[PDB]
């Protein structure tokens, strides 16, 4: 053949501003956590990645909020969404229900979702835990996944790199498995 890679997968990352969408993408693609400048949106990025028996062409689309009441081009052609909220922001968790799930039901009804809790390094910090009465536990994260019908739930930290690869590996596997 003239093409050893025959599957393209468009993976769009969405969720509230400042939860860590862009850093996840920089972490996954570069194996580095940015310490100075972080762009609003990661460059549109595409690369071959090996998942199981396969090499696929992964296209990563980053997003940023807009005040737009027209009722997004970036969603067109999406095979899977990574829907991020921060493990230390209740508002971002509640916005998955109030903002993001409504948006995705309207604009991308049949597209699966990988639900991602970010900033695991903060949520799991014992100092943080000791001072907060009502923490977003893995249990609450799994309850959200269930409520929204997401394919998987993953907790990660771009800062320590924990489970970042798992996010996009799982996104790919959801698309490739039945
Ligand atoms: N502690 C910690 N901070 C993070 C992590 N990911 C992102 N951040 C910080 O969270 C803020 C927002 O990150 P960014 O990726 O720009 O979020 P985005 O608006 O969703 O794209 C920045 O100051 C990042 O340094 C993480 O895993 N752990
Ligand atoms: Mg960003």
């Amino acid at each position: 053949s003239h093409m050893s890679v025959s599957k393209f997968i468009k993976c769009v990352t969405v969720g509230d501003g400042a939860v860590g969408k862009t850093c996840m993408l920089i972490c996954y693609t570069s194996n580095k956590f940015p310490t100075d400048y972080i762009p609003t949106v990661f460059d549109n990025f595409s690369a071959n990645v090996a998942v199981d028996g396969q090499i696929v062409n992964l296209g990563l689309w980053d997003t940023a909020g807009q005040e737009d009441y027209s009722r997004p081009l970036s969603y067109r052609g999406a095979d899977i969404f990574v829907l991020a909220f921060s493990l230390i922001s209740k508002a971002s968790y509640e916005n998955v229900l109030k903002k993001w799930m409504p948006e995705l039901r309207r604009f991308a009804p049949n597209v699966p979702i990988v639900l991602v809790g970010t900033k695991l390094d903060l949520r799991d910090d014992k100092g943080y835990l000791a001072d907060h009465t009502n923490v977003i536990t893995s249990t609450q994260g799994e309850e959200l996944r269930k409520q929204i019908g997401a394919a998987a739930y993953i907790e990660c930290s771009s800062k320590t790199q924990q489970n970042v690869k798992a996010v996009f590996d799982t996104a790919i596997k959801v698309v490739l498995q039945p």
